[PDB]
């Protein structure tokens, strides 16, 4: 049912399905010709529907078109003939940002000002080649962004299937938090999703990385969201963070979409003020 693409396609035999990682499963390919590569594996569940089958596609061919990019999660490969449609994917072995951060917060070896700067920077770069690509992300958060075992930040679900006119925003993520925190006023209130309701929420991201790992918002719901929000509520500048990043945050949260800055500029400020960073 599937159509052969040569271009990704790798034999099924080639590919050594390991211990499930979140269904996303670790495996290790062979070749891609004696050497293994530690990969990551996205499959579908038995109980899916075609529907999940049409999703998973989508975002294998979006990923397809939008070309490789050292801080992306990069496609590597497929399995998609005679069987499970398997879309290979590069591999994290740190996990997210969120646990990466607070798995090194002092009392796993603590960040320095300089990393947590340069955190930001491969953020605004992995972006900034996303924008570039055309591609709106609309979930961007510490929690959508991998580390690899050489602590390279890897923006994952960028090119994930969904339907904005059928978001539950009364629905917390795995560690129990509201994903409408990350969210621009405008991509809230009016569903209208741009590059710039992206860089809206990568102020938020910014302010996760200075605050290692912490939550936007605690104990705040929905309701009492939408209040703040309309109100023009700003959080508060994160301890150990210099006026310049807090500056970055609210020009990242400016209620006017067309005067934030865009990443292209966030990564022209974040290579500056890195090489600044001791
Ligand atoms: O305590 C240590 N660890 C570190 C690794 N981690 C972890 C958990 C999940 C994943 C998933 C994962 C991945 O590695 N690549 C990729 C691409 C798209 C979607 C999901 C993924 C990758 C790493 C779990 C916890």
């Amino acid at each position: 049912e599937l159509p052969e693409d040569p271009r990704w396609e790798l034999p099924r035999d080639r590919l050594v399905l390991g211990k499930p990682l979140g269904q996303v499963v670790l495996a290790e390919a062979i070749g891609l010709p004696n050497r293994v590569t530690k990969v990551a594996v996205k499959m579908l569940k038995s109980d899916a529907t075609e529907k999940d089958l049409s999703d998973l596609i989508s975002e294998m061919e979006m990923m397809k078109m939008i070309g490789k990019h050292k801080n992306i999660i990069n496609l590597l490969g497929a399995c998609t003939q005679d069987g499970p449609l398997y879309v290979i994917v590069e591999y994290a072995s740190k996990g997210n940002l969120r646990e990466y951060l607070q798995a090194r917060r002092p009392p796993e070896e603590q960040l320095s000002s300089k990393d947590l700067v340069s955190c930001a920077y491969q953020v605004a770069r992995g972006m900034e080649y996303l924008a570039s690509k055309k591609c709106i992300h609309r979930d961007l958060a510490a929690r959508n962004v991998l580390v690899t075992e050489d602590n390279v930040m890897k923006i994952a679900d960028f090119g994930l299937a969904r339907d904005i006119h059928h978001i539950d925003y009364y629905k917390k993520t795995t560690n129990g938090r509201l994903p409408v925190k990350w969210m621009a006023p405008e991509a809230l209130f009016d569903r209208i999703y741009t590059h710039q309701s992206d860089v809206w929420s990568f102020g938020v991201l910014l302010w996760e990385i200075f605050t290692l790992g912490g939550s936007p918002y605690p104990g705040v719901p929905v309701e009492e969201l939408f209040k703040l929000l309309k109100e023009g509520h700003r959080m508060d500048k994160p301890s150990n963070c210099t006026n310049e990043l807090y500056m970055m945050m609210r020009d990242c949260w400016h209620a006017v979409p067309s005067q934030r800055p865009t990443f292209k500029q966030l990564v022209e400020d974040l290579d500056r003020i890195v090489a600044l960073t001791s």
